[PDB]
This record gives C-alpha cells, sequence and structure tokens, in this order.
C-alpha cells in the first residue's frame, strides 16, 4: 500500500484527490503554527518580490508526518521535470508526502533538514507558473495512483463510428481492418504528428 | 472578461476551479447524449486498447457552447506542450473552452469539424499520463486566471528568519544586504541549479 499525505495552506484545493492499495490524507499547514496569526511566511533575506514560507512551521509539520521511509516531494518551478518514469518509480514507494508551497516557495533549509532523515525530490510538472504546489500535487497523485494494482512517438488520431460524420470520413485503411496496414498507417501518422508538434522528442 | 467553459464526463473533478474578470462554468458531456445509456464512447476503428469518445456527442456539445470567437483547448498527451507563453497568450482571449477527453481520447474529426468555425489547440501539460483532461484543465485554468487584472534560469533558494535553524545558516551574503552582492550570489546559484536540474534550458 502507498500512503499519501499532502500538506497545504489551501487544503480544500485537494478535494478531487478523493475522486486497500492507496491511502490519502490532506493536512492544513496552519495546524502547526502557534500564534494568533497562524503565520506561515516572513520576509525574504536579501530582499525579494514576495514572502517565503517559514522553516520552523514546516519542520514541525514534517517531523510529525514523515519517517525514515518517507519520500518527500516538493512541487516547485525550480525542480526537476516530472515525467512518466518518475510516476512509475514513485508508485513503488510506501509513503509519499507532498509539501505544497505558496508565495515565493519554502525556505530552502526545510529541504536540507528533511534530507537528513528521508529522501527528498523537488519537481516541476511543467514550465508554467501556478499559485502554489496544490494543482501540481493533484496531477502527480493522479499520475501515480493510476499505476497501482513508436513508444517514443505521440499517439496519432483515433476514430469511432460513424464512418462519415459532418463530411469527414474515417481513413479507409482503418475500416479495412488489415492489422499490418493499420499499424503502418498509424506509425506514419504518429511520425508526422511528432515532427509537427514535438520535434524535441526526436531532437 | 474571459469566459471559461469546461466539458467533462467527471464534472465534479473541476470543483477547485471555483477556488468581473473571469467567468467559469463546468458542463457534463452526458447532457448531450440521447440514449438511456448516456453513452459517450465506442470501439476504435482499426482496433485499439480502449474506447474512443463519440464525435456526434461532442459536436452537439460544442455546437451549443462555442461561437466564432471561441478558443477551443483539447488536453491530450498528443498535443503541444503548455508553457508560460501559452498561458499569457490565452489570458487575452474572451472565450476559452476546455474539452476533457477520457479513455483513449476524442474522435479526431471533432477537432477537425470544430476548426471550421473556431480556433483549436491540442495541448499537453507534460510528458506523463493522466486518466483524462480534467487535471490538466485545472492546471491551465489556474495558470491563465492568475494573469488577469536570469529569466531563462531557475529560481535559486530563498531564506527567511531565523538566521540559523537546526544547524543550517542562511548564506551570510543574504544577511549583509548589499544589493550587488546578493544579486551576484543569486545569479551564481540560479546558474548552478539550472545546470544541475534543467540542463536543457541551456542546451
Amino acid at each position: 500500500m502507498v500512503r499519501i499525505d499532502v500538506i497545504s495552506i489551501f487544503p480544500a484545493y485537494l478535494d478531487p484527490i478523493r475522486q486497500g492499495i492507496v491511502s490519502v490524507e490532506v493536512h492544513d499547514l496552519r495546524n502547526w503554527t502557534h500564534d494568533v496569526h497562524r503565520s506561515v511566511d516572513d520576509s525574504p533575506y536579501g530582499g525579494g518580490p514576495g514572502m517565503v514560507m517559514k522553516a520552523p512551521v514546516w519542520g514541525e509539520a514534517l517531523d510529525e508526518i514523515c519517517s525514515e521511509e518517507t519520500l518527500l516531494v516538493v512541487p516547485t518551478p525550480a525542480g526537476r521535470l516530472f515525467d512518466q518514469r518518475t510516476a512509475q518509480r514513485w508508485s513503488t514507494e510506501r509513503h509519499l508526502v507532498f509539501a505544497c508551497g505558496r508565495y515565493e516557495g519554502i525556505d530552502q533549509r526545510v529541504v536540507d533538514d528533511a534530507a537528513r532523515r528521508m529522501r527528498v525530490e523537488e519537481v516541476s510538472i511543467g514550465d508554467y507558473v501556478l499559485n502554489g504546489g496544490e494543482a501540481a500535487t493533484l496531477v502527480m497523485v493522479e499520475a501515480v495512483v493510476r499505476l497501482l494494482p513508436s513508444d517514443g512517438l505521440l499517439e496519432g488520431p483515433s476514430y469511432t463510428r460513424p464512418p462519415s460524420w459532418r463530411g469527414l470520413d474515417v481513413p479507409p485503411v482503418l475500416l479495412s481492418g488489415d492489422h499490418a496496414k493499420v499499424a503502418a498507417w498509424r506509425h506514419e501518422q504518429a511520425l508526422q504528428r511528432t515532427r509537427e508538434r514535438r520535434p524535441d522528442l526526436l531532437d
């Protein structure tokens, strides 16, 4: 079984996660503050365009939630790219914890301190800016949980009934179901589409 | 104002979207079926590992929701990569529609038919497999809506109080707040981190 914990200051963002192989629980980071403010952020050393999430609050939260077996994931645009190989690899773990940052991110010593007792990976789901880690966590959790109990080319187009719709016909090779003919046409289609859309996959 | 419509067979997945500049509305694709089954899929022409979403159901739904000004977005792993430039570009539109596919995707003639009357973009948020477009839509909507009323390097680490926590000290240059010194150290840090984590950003 995989146990998954998510720590966020916007726990309600993680409601779709719910939509004995996996266990999920969402935690409000403010539960580990000790002031009337329930403050989780403070000014950046050296100056900066926003606020940085406090290390003591996070340290206390990870002290409680994590053990030596935990794989701590930190969603951040400064991280390594998430991909299908990572999702598969994470699917073999027994405890995943997602630390969702807000504002300009989390004090770096959080990750350094945590790395003393567990494994930590800083990852980005893509080259775009979000308000925080929550949406990225939803994507990575979905990608992992679905793996629980021309491959380098894009998928080509798929078709179903009817054979003709609004003037557009299904390619006849697909209707004349010779397996060799279909596969050849599909590899041609996958090739052209990869060239058109993701030439980097060929370099 | 940007009007955003999302069409899905799992509309409840889009609840966090709610968390006069933007308008959001989620639609259940099954509302445009006309059979007791409320069937949205059928067998793939030429054979395939799963089912393909029907073109008539989708055509009817997009007939109702889209107009000539609509930018139709189709989340799919066969699409162009979503990035920050796309998010900015989409933020200038007046009507975004997200067509969330399930199973092996949507009959390709849906996109071809739609492209007769509107602009259509097939996009992927990253190189990983999800169960459907819904989670990707949450990511792209967040990325766009937040834009409404060493740049090639990763962000380096950020620090806030205290100056020493659990044996780990904030780099002294950040405490000795010379703006020139801070910036130089930060560009060095951003450089090394990009090299370590995303060498492709340098190629």
